[PDB]
């Protein structure tokens, strides 16, 4: 099966520009235990932006150019990525905006962290009639994490 999981701020005329409008350790923390051990596949720019492999996890990059980078696995569709994965359990779709669009329709599963912050203008928009809420958590801005921030699990209705 397929997920994706995103981070995902408020929409808003007057808010932020998206350029780095949170700082959230406790958001990676939950991406990365939610990863580990899971293939993921992203696009070219969100390699690069990452910069090096996520360690205890296949990686698995899009783009229509030969592979530039040996640590990692490179393939040129989304049916050569999800083949490259093999059989199991779960897929994890880490992004970005080009590469959530093409996986939702396939997904079963979706990981959200909605982070209260207000940005002007990477995540498709979903049908919440087709997705179910099966756990969700809240958590107070502190020390280290500068907004307040809810985890959300989404599975297909
Ligand atoms: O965030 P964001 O949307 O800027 O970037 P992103 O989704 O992290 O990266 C998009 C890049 O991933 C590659 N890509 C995405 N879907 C593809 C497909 N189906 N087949 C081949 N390559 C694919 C393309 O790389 P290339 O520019 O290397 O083709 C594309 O420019
Ligand atoms: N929830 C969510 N948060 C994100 O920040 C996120 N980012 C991406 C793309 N960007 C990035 C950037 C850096 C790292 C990263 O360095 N992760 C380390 C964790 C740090 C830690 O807790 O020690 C890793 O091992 O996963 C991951 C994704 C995709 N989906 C997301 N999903």
């Amino acid at each position: 099966m397929i997920s994706l999981i995103a981070a995902l701020a408020v929409d808003r005329v007057g808010g932020m520009e998206n350029a780095m409008p949170w700082n959230l350790p406790a958001d990676l923390a939950w991406f990365k235990r939610n990863t580990l051990n899971k293939p993921v596949i992203m696009g070219r720019h969100t390699w690069e932006s990452i910069g090096r492999p996520l360690p205890g996890r296949k990686n698995i990059i899009l783009s229509s150019q030969p592979g530039t980078d040996d640590r990692v696995t490179w393939v040129k569709s989304v049916d050569e990525a999800i083949a490259a994965c093999g059989d199991v359990p779960e897929i994890m779709v880490i992004g970005g905006g080009r590469v959530y669009e093409q996986f939702l329709p396939k997904a079963q599963k979706l990981y959200l962290t909605h982070i209260d912050a207000e940005v002007e203008g990477h995540f498709p928009d979903y049908e919440p009639d087709d997705w179910e809420s099966v756990f969700s958590e809240f958590h107070d801005a502190d020390a280290q994490n500068s907004h307040s921030y809810c985890f959300e699990i989404l599975e297909r209705r």
